[PDB]
């Protein structure tokens, strides 16, 4: 028909449905584990690349610090490039300094105790890295060295192996690591999303209501508190030139 | 999903099209934006999957006698051997000689829309096409006899119930000469094509409609080979 | 000859002449109203995309707010993406939040009383939208919520239907809407440009002297006063997830 | 401007070229930058409008015997069947076998510049081109006889008054063997071409000079068909 | 470096490949990332220098009977006349009919890796390829007889000492039927190819190994001409 | 083998070796002086484009100021576009305002007294230009006009004509211009890098230890002190519209 009545709710439905279908497709179409993971990870990266403010980059990467320690391979890194160099780039493959990182996520097909623990380990391999911070020159003078921002960590999946999907067994698994490996938020595209409440010191699960869109908004809102990354001391990395 | 499946690949190709056409229709509550969204989905399918000898875009078509077509939502045309007549950023005018196929893309099939599509197809087929002898590695071919331009209609839905039944068949039989549609797709229901042997339209229900249409188009395009060789000096008569 | 004497004035002449010719071409070559408008609008967008500082995006878009209200289709939106998400993106089509908007313009072929009023209505459909504003975390602490910036509005044309082109009838039309629909500035590529003087509370017309370049500089200078958009409350949009 | 017009489309195509070449000349008051600006306008015209079987770029040309050309402002060449000999970011060296046409692009025609262009064209035509039997769907063609390489000059203005008169004609008749120019364009005035039937140069005044030249080039290129099939192992003799 | 040199251009082409493959191996201390880095170097060489009639990418291959290959590091295939079977962002599945050549790219040659490559090549050659009569400007060709699919191995180093000696020769003679390798490159040492006349493998030492391999590949590909014309309706049997 | 032990030192080695080889290739392969220079200059530009924070642009350009004066052609300009327009852009050719410039470099094949003096002249042609600076609106109010930042100047080469490469004759040449033409830093890819020490008011040479990487880090660290360019007064350029 010729009726036209704009709906904001429909936009958020369509945003989520696109993610859910493409993740379902990646799982069903690719019967090779490498291709299936690459396909799914790309769906999440495209969502962040499309919708996050441009102050954020989103890509697969290794993280490195000025002590010469490296993270594991991170499926989805959210990081700064406005104020931060790459440490190494070779064609499309990138290694980013720890000081550039805002958030790190593991992306897999279905939530489980083993996957949650694996994600907790990936996140810990980033949070253990050392980050420098120098006083920051700006138009109004020089700020003190910014105190180190929290790196957000999380888990992104299509499905859940538990029944109910987002129940006590998921909660138990999340409480397995409340320090270096703590997962601040995550999304189960077929069911809902979760986040850690700092005030109550507990995990909250939110069911349905456009899970991928709700996760995206939660990520944007939480990132706002981080402001910009602290200012990197590239000469700390330069000790390794000799 | 135990193992690789061609059926699954073709289902996923179609489901992507069906869902994005539905998103275009639901999300964009403005007639211009809704049309642009839906047309872009169909163009993207053609751009991704057609052999690279084919271009797919929105364009006007014009001939060397100064006859212009209406704006065509989805033109399939040659660029390997054919110039543009005019390009201004994203707006293109292509010579009639370059055209392989023309489609109208809309939300839902109806008697008015089938007729509209037939008229659009006829407007392109009525344009004059030059054809020169063709130099090639082995010598010079005689001028290629003119290829038929394929025509069709692409929609998300059908206004009829049943969607792809006798009323649709009646509309398609409304133009059996230079507006005749060769094929088309209703993403939510099936596809149709003209069967030249039986001189009748056939409908195929379900069975991955967008992918079925894509394959029908590729197979039929093969018979056209490459476009005839344009006489650009026929257009050059308008320089003076 | 082999003479070389750089001229800054010539650069600004060439910048304007390019715009004037391409707008004239769009009008003459495309005898289909949709194609003609798309061609012309693209000329103005390319000028802004080429020359504006990269903190500004310029594109055709719909604007939406956290109350679920939508603007009309805006030919030329100038908006933030460094700090602002898209609300929806589908291939090249975008819907931006009201909080991201710096300026909105209507682009048409020739200035007239009807076109000025139409542009005033387009601008009003944006200014009526609600914009959130949160306290802003930064390297030096937290700023108060930034007071809402003015959205600049305007009209971009190739020609004028009036004789003289930029005379009292144009002035009358501009004074038709001095609130939600007020046009702050605009350009008539073949004749000159206009702007509203806040101190004198009157419209000023400037004839010739590279109209498109003069408009571009006026826009850059006025945008500088706006600083960056206020910080969006994406959770205000998230009320529509349920 | 009541209705669509091919004449208007061709006028707008030309006016865009003429104005941007004038901008390049006026705005960039540095000889390197001015040349780069003007050359890029001509390359953009060719890139936009030539059939995609043609590439257009600045390049050096080299043959399998180690003979190198000078740097050529505008080379029209094949990539569908031809490798690069060397590419380093934006700098390319193409095999002689890939070349369809070579142009010098400068600000204003003059006796010195016509001669310069003739010399550049001869330097490419003097390079050796291999040609092997060509496998194709129907079998194997004999080696294609070598295609003539087209040569020309592209400018914004003319130093002469009249712009395209007897002095220009005298300069063009200065090289009637391997430096002979086939065609060229003076954007502000007209275009020229060698008429093989009359064995004389012809000038066409006004009537959308850049577009007229574009069409002349497309029509003449058609006679060349595709480049001969390169013997890359002739170049491979230099591996040892 | 007094003057232009084809030998130098070919040395620089090779040195770029050799150094970047060594960088991939040294710098990326993770097996997935190391492989991705090295594979991308070889793909970039092919993308830059092969004629544009060839695509080069990582892909799965599938046929119209539902037989799927393993993931192939470097597939050389047609897109001018061939659709994708499936594309999802960067992941592609190509029809067997589109394939010209298949390579495995790894760090260092070894008996296990030569065997692995032979198996990968056989898996693609065992897939069924359709071939239809081909419409063209002059009429219709008979269906093109199936082209041989070229196979090979690309590495940076060799595990053997000598690098390209009898042990390598023994490994290559391990598969002389549908897994037989046609050619390959060891960037640090040389290249190899199967000599059909002598029915033996030949090794070429030094003399710009990557460039020598590139030229060998281009020359051999020429004999294949273009892929046969796919019957997409054979794939369409899986729509139901 | 299957061993995996990440090394930060190796990344910096590979970064430098890539530059050294590609510069060596440009010199050896292209026996035409224009092509050879274009090839080499492109190597340095790609390094800066790849690794510098995205607040910096790196390209070949002419610089112009609001008095209508122009620099010479600058091989490698590092400049702002986040807050700065182009003055003119024609296809890929750009003219940038002086207010946008952070650093300027000359790139040539081999260091020599003549090349150092030529580079000093290029740098001086930029530093002599006039730069405006306006009070800066931001989320916290209005900063005073930022005091003009130093423009960094330098020389980038593959080789040195002197033996030793980085010896007293290089030092003498560098001390030829300690004002408008002073070279703050530079790189000789085959040998080392140099920088001016402000405290000691002398030039320092550092040999080997990944020269291009050491130069890159020195540039990043020094640029940090400059903060963002001052805010341009585009209306100063607008005086040339009439
Ligand atoms: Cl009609
Ligand atoms: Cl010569
Ligand atoms: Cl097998």
């Amino acid at each position: 028909s010729n009726a036209s009545d704009w709906s904001l709710s429909q936009l958020f439905a369509s945003l989520h449905e696109d993610i859910q279908l493409r993740l379902g497709t990646a799982r069903k179409a690719f019967q090779h584990p490498g291709a299936k993971g690459d396909a799914s990870e790309g769906v999440w990266i495209e969502m962040l690349d499309t919708y996050l403010p441009k102050r954020y980059q989103a890509a697969n990467a290794f993280v490195v610090d000025s002590l010469g320690n490296f993270s594991d391979q991170i499926n989805v890194v959210v990081f700064d490039r406005q104020y931060s160099p790459f440490i190494f780039k070779f064609n499309e493959q990138i290694i980013v300094p720890a000081e550039s990182v805002y958030a790190v996520f593991e992306a897999k097909q279905s939530a489980s105790a083993d996957l949650v623990a694996y994600a907790q380990r990936k996140v810990a391999s980033v949070r253990r890295l050392h980050r420098t911070s120098l006083p920051i020159p700006h138009a109004g003078g020089t700020y003190p060295a910014k105190p180190l921002i929290p790196i957000l960590g999380g888990l992104l999946t299509f499905e859940s192996d538990w029944s109910p999907a987002l129940g006590m067994s998921f909660d138990k698994a999340l409480n397995g690591d409340l320090s270096d490996g703590r997962l601040d938020m995550g999304c189960v595209a077929s069911h809902g999303h979760f986040y850690f409440n700092n005030i109550d010191s507990k995990f909250n699960f939110e069911h349905g209501n456009k899970p991928a869109t709700a996760f995206l908004f939660r990520l944007i809102a939480q990132l706002q508190f981080s402001g910009t990354v602290p200012m990197i001391d590239i000469d700390a990395y330069g000790k390794w030139l000799a």
